[PDB]
């Protein structure tokens, strides 16, 4: 495993993100803190304009962490080597019953601190369903496929999201991830994947109060191949 000199055992990250869902206004601000090379991460997350949020606070659970995945199998890490700089994401998820998710983040460092800018927009998000409704509760583990494309990495994961009275609802994240340092200076991995378990731990107050954790590895697939892959 490589060590990124910047990015310590311990590290911190401060967060603003303001976005629409549905045409309504809103903007969060979060703290948190984890183990960059371990690869788990809490954020304690507050609603500071636009609350109570009239929609499922899960479908911004996503967007609140790339440094703090463990990098296993000596998978080149794009995100850690990309400080001091930083680097950026841009995701499209879409919902089987209709609603869609784009997010833009910028991931920086700051006098030690990991800064993480967010803008959001939701759309199209049924008034009957389950997100509007606020009938959610959390989502399923799930495994993400990363790839090099064009001097950055691509992602594609199917996500599961809890319903009330059982049943899940499958979203589909496209995610085009670009570092801000030039291309020189990254060792590229190849195709890998990345499994994540999020959950909530805690909540207050119609969500307006969030506290999320996140396990994260980066891995290649652990079956036997045929052609030595």
């Amino acid at each position: 495993s490589m060590v990124s000199e910047l990015i310590k055992e311990n590290m911190h990250m401060k967060l603003y993100m303001e976005g629409t869902v549905n045409n309504h206004h809103f903007k969060c601000t979060s703290e948190g803190e984890g183990k960059p090379y371990e690869g788990t991460q809490t954020m304690r997350i507050k609603a500071v304009e636009g609350g109570p949020l009239p929609f499922a606070f899960d479908i911004l659970a996503t967007s609140f962490s790339r440094t703090f995945i463990n990098h296993t199998q000596g998978i080149p890490d794009f995100f850690k080597q990309s400080f001091p700089e930083g680097f950026t994401w841009e995701r499209v998820t879409t919902y089987e019953d209709g609603g869609v998710l784009t997010a833009t983040q910028d991931t920086s460092l700051q006098d030690g601190c990991l800064i993480y800018n967010v803008k959001i927009r939701g759309v199209n998000f049924p008034s009957n369903g389950p997100v509007m409704q606020k009938k959610t509760l959390g989502w399923e583990a799930s495994t993400e496929t990363l790839y090099p494309a064009d001097g950055g990495l691509e992602g594609r994961a199917d996500m599961a999201l809890k319903l009330v009275g059982g049943g899940h609802l499958i979203c589909n994240l496209k995610t085009t991830y670009r570092s801000k340092k030039p291309a020189k200076n990254l060792k590229m991995p190849g195709v890998y994947y990345v499994d994540h378990r999020l959950e909530r731990i805690k909540e207050a107050d119609k969500e307006t109060y969030v506290e999320q954790h996140e396990v994260a590895v980066a891995r290649y697939c652990d079956l036997p191949s045929k052609l030595g892959h």
